[PDB]
DNA sequence: GGATTACACCCAAGACACCAGGCACGAGACAGAAAAAAACAACGAAAACGGCCACCACCCAAACACACCAAACACAAGA
């Protein structure tokens, strides 16, 4: 279970959109922004 | 099963976690596991009764013969 965690915390502190699981979240309620989220997309580093 | 779905600009409005069961320590009880003893198997020593050879006599087995019966070539009959 712990190591487990720690799998957990180190795959969405990189990549928070993982398919059929739940996301890394912030006690308001948002997802935490991984380093993917912040690379991709219109208003990403590459595009933005 | 994911992943993508125009470009630029302006303004306003709200929040910027609170609260509840788990880790440590905090102490009991049968279960996770350890110690023991008494009825479990065997073997050593004595007792006398069941087992082996005699002795023995009556009942079943073999020989002799009887009459009786089953049977087998063939002289005769027959198609």
């Amino acid at each position: 279970e712990v190591e487990q965690l720690l799998q957990f915390h180190v795959a969405t502190y990189m990549d928070n959109d993982i398919a059929g699981q739940p996301q890394a979240l912030q006690k308001s309620g948002r997802p935490v922004k991984a380093i993917r989220a912040r690379l991709k997309g219109k208003e990403g580093r590459l595009r933005g």
